[PDB]
């Protein structure tokens, strides 16, 4: 059975106005700003942006890739597809 989301989990993450986006659950570094309650720090592949999202907006990548893992015109998206398939756990800092 599924567990709760944990750092390193791969997802498509949904934000208003944007297609379901390749992303990971990030760790919070020592001394870094923590997310709000019930929110997770989401790192978006390709754009390398971070937002805080709850589980309703998080789709596990393995289950969802056949539907959401297709090229998209939006800035950074196809880069993001490469990253989530080929080096999803790298430092993109």
């Amino acid at each position: 059975m599924p567990h709760a989301f944990k750092p390193g989990d791969l997802v498509f993450a949904k934000m208003k106005g944007y297609p379901h986006w390749p992303a990971r659950i990030d760790d919070i570094a020592d001394g870094a700003v923590k997310p709000p309650p019930n929110k997770y720090p989401i790192f978006f592949f390709g754009t390398h942006e971070t937002a805080f999202l709850g589980p309703k907006d998080l789709f596990p990548y393995d289950k969802s890739k056949d539907k959401y893992g297709k090229p998209n015109k939006r800035k950074g998206f196809n880069e993001g597809l490469w990253e989530i398939q080929n080096n999803p756990h790298a430092s993109y800092s």
